[PDB]
């Protein structure tokens, strides 16, 4: 068995190797890369995903969002308050203000020291989930934009044509925005390209340990685990490595720099956070060895995780039996 440890890969691709992404992503599986639950792919020094970025100051984010913590420094969760709207422009002066700015510090090891002890006395606000790409329209190798959608994979798979659409989103962070503890919707895939700015922290559980993480979080998050049997597709619950590695856990840990791809796989849960100002893109993607996880995807139905159109379809057709009550959580 390839990568028995568990240990995140880093790929380098070539030029020739950065055409075909399906193949790509299975060779990638062919090593093993699939069992940490995250890749690192740097692409080829040719390639680019776009000429330049001096002209996305007048992306909007409509409700950007001020990411409230509760709970201790090493166990919170947090909620989202919607903010009033504003550029990216002004949002990039704000996350470089006294306030909200990266402090000093010496490497990213140091960083990582300050998020855990000090994340929960501070609200950063992040441009998350907006529909959109930075990507050129001329940029014809992993371009997030452009590739086979999850509609079409289930449909070549399964022989069934479904409504939906899969579009990718960006990410405008700061220091300490932060991402939950969670696995894809039907646990997909997810690709993130960092276009700019400063590093993005990942922490990931193999796919193959995956309900140590559920159990943990079980545990330590008790009223909510009464609330909801898949709370974690809330994603509102951080947990430190400092406590997985007191509990056991089995993770590891990446910083993704601008200009880097990271792939997650099929029930890899991850979480992390921002070094400063930043942008991302992102977008969930299938391969026909994603099907059999999608079968056995949780999924929230108490009314709380509220997920978008074209996840109907998917549960409608794999998961028959639960589509009922899944739907009333819909509706
Ligand atoms: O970048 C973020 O805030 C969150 N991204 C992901 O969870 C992902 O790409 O799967
Ligand atoms: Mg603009
Ligand atoms: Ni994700
Ligand atoms: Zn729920």
């Amino acid at each position: 068995a390839q990568n028995p440890n568990c240990n995140i890969m880093i790929f380098h691709p070539t030029k020739e190797e950065f055409n075909d992404f399906d193949k790509y992503i299975a060779y990638m599986e062919s090593q093993g890369a699939h069992r940490a639950g995250l890749a690192k792919i740097i692409p080829p020094k040719e390639w680019k995903a776009r000429e330049t970025y001096d002209n996305i100051s007048e992306i909007l984010i409509a409700t950007p969002l001020q990411q409230v913590a509760s709970g201790r420094a090493g166990v919170f969760t947090q909620y989202h308050k919607k903010k009033k709207a504003m550029t990216v422009g002004e949002y990039r002066h704000l996350a470089n203000s006294k306030k909200y700015q990266t402090p000093p510090h010496q490497n990213f090891e140091d960083l990582e020291r300050k998020y855990w002890k000090n994340r929960i006395y501070n609200s950063p606000i992040y441009g998350a989930d907006i529909s959109g790409s930075l990507f050129d329209e001329n940029t014809k190798q992993w371009n997030l934009g452009h590739l086979g959608t999850i509609q079409d994979l289930l449909e070549k798979e399964c022989g069934v044509v479904i409504e939906g659409v899969n579009t990718p989103y960006l990410y405008f962070g700061m220091w300490k925005t932060t991402f939950a503890w969670h696995t894809e919707d039907m646990d997909l895939y997810s690709i993130n390209y960092l276009h700019l700015g400063e590093p993005k922290t990942w922490y990931v559980v193999p796919p193959e340990h995956g309900q140590r993480l559920e159990r943990l979080a079980r545990e330590l998050f008790p009223g909510s685990s009464r609330g909801c049997g898949a709370f974690l597709r809330h994603k509102v619950a951080l947990i430190s490595p400092t406590v997985l590695k007191e509990n056991g856990i089995p993770f590891n840990r990446i910083t993704q720099e601008a200009g880097e791809f990271m792939v997650t796989f099929p029930y890899g849960y991850h979480a992390g956070f921002n070094h400063g100002f930043n942008c991302a893109e992102a977008i969930n993607f299938a391969t026909p060895r994603w099907i059999d996880y999608g079968k056995m995807a949780s999924q929230c139905s108490c009314g709380e995780a509220r997920v978008t159109f074209s996840m109907d379809a998917f549960v409608r057709i794999l998961q028959p039996e639960r589509y009922d009550l899944w739907k009333r959580g819909q509706d």
